[PDB]
């Protein structure tokens, strides 16, 4: 199919930096698989961003490889449980080749998990574990990286030397880093006077920083109904306060 090299950037993205960091350390890899292999030592296995709902750990994943100019082939954990018996691991172990080929790169494998499913058991999840470690070769600079939330609900033999052996920390932001956050929606979005987004920044917490990122826009759609200029705080007032009705499908 010819895969991708995003278009995102760490500093670029919005506003999460102490996971980019980590993140930041496989970057150096792909970029100078080189220095390394000269060094002797190196680490072509996944990486585990791993944590709460919606911290851009789906971004960050993007946002290595546009930050290295190298590939992004990634279908995610996804399609498989969606393939039933038979004909299952012909773009999953064709996938492989491709940045084997492609090289160095990024396999982004989605939501682990799903990975898995006469029998009626785990078998896709049963795969993985053997590329991950050994195949074709093991020599190209490629890795994988594989988003989660309930690190627990799955198989340990994941974490196994030669496989997924580092786990990045993304998760909620700081009551001082949503308000990073804040700024960084804030561009555009004409302000009032006495916009004060530490306030709107307070126990406007809780929520995730696409979350947050809403919060702004929707006040800012609050000059709709209401034919305004300066957005004003009682705008981010109306935060729908905090949301909590969800959960009820």
């Amino acid at each position: 199919i010819n895969a991708e090299k995003p278009n995102v950037r760490f500093k670029d993205m919005a506003g999460n930096e102490e996971a980019k960091e980590e993140v930041v350390e496989i970057v150096d890899f792909l970029k100078y698989p080189e220095r390394y292999a000269n060094l002797g030592a190196k680490i072509p296995k996944g990486v585990l961003l791993v944590g709460p709902p919606g911290t851009g750990k789906t971004l960050l994943a993007k946002a290595v490889a546009g930050e290295a100019h190298v590939p992004f082939f990634s279908m995610g954990g996804s399609s498989f449980i969606e393939m039933f018996v038979g004909l299952g691991a012909s773009r999953v172990r064709d996938l492989f080749e491709t940045a084997k080929k492609q090289a160095p790169s990024i396999i982004f494998i989605d939501e682990i998990d799903a990975i898995g499913k006469n029998d009626e058991r785990e078998q896709t999840l049963n795969q993985l574990l053997a590329e991950m470690d050994g195949f074709g070769s093991e020599n190209a600079p490629v890795i994988v990286l594989a988003a989660t939330n309930r690190p627990e609900i799955l198989d340990p033999a994941l974490m196994r030397p030669g496989r997924f052996d580092r786990q990045v920390l993304v998760d909620k932001p700081d009551f001082n880093g949503r308000v990073e956050i804040l700024k960084v929606h804030i561009k555009g979005v004409k302000l009032a006077n006495d916009v004060n987004l530490q306030e709107v920044a307070k126990l406007t917490a809780g929520l995730a920083g696409a979350d947050l990122a809403n919060i702004i826009n929707e006040a800012a759609l609050l000059a709709g109904r209401n034919n305004q200029k300066e957005v004003r705080q009682q705008h981010l007032k109306e935060a729908v306060e905090r949301g909590i009705a969800g959960l009820e499908k």
